[PDB]
């Protein structure tokens, strides 16, 4: 298993009302920037992932433009949403 | 009161179900939703979630996007709300 424990914690269960910082790759700095843009719960970011039809390029660019995430952060956040979706959607 | 279409949708994960599986989304609305890129049910779920599950704003967005009437938008919102309570 190459993923972080944080990714595994997130994909193991429905997300409910978890904050955005529960997503892999979303540390406190990115999380604050997301929350002040309205993306305060993990499910709101999931929403954007889904409206972008799960496209990696579009979603990772969106995250970069919205909170300044770097390549590793956006990869981790995308992969964590992708696997959550495969498990629960 | 609800339709069997609603209950069937809220009973299980939606996976790749087409947009026409949503309660309220008939053949006419579905086509218009597909034309605008909302071809699968989960894309409409996505919009519901980006709008933080706000009933008024989601139902208005649906009217603006595919022309849904009050009952169609009621039915569609309600089935996404109950699906989310079960699975999200």
């Amino acid at each position: 298993m190459t993923t972080s424990q944080k990714h595994r914690d997130f994909v193991a269960e429905p997300m409910g009302e978890k904050p955005v910082g529960s997503l892999a790759g979303i540390g406190e700095v990115l999380g604050k920037k997301l929350e002040e843009r309205g993306f305060d719960k993990a499910y709101v970011v999931l929403g954007q992932f889904l409206v972008l039809k799960k496209d990696e390029d579009l979603f990772r660019e969106w995250l970069k433009d919205t909170c300044g995430a770097n390549a590793k952060q956006s990869r981790d956040c995308f992969g964590c949403l992708r696997e959550w979706c495969d498990a629960f959607l």
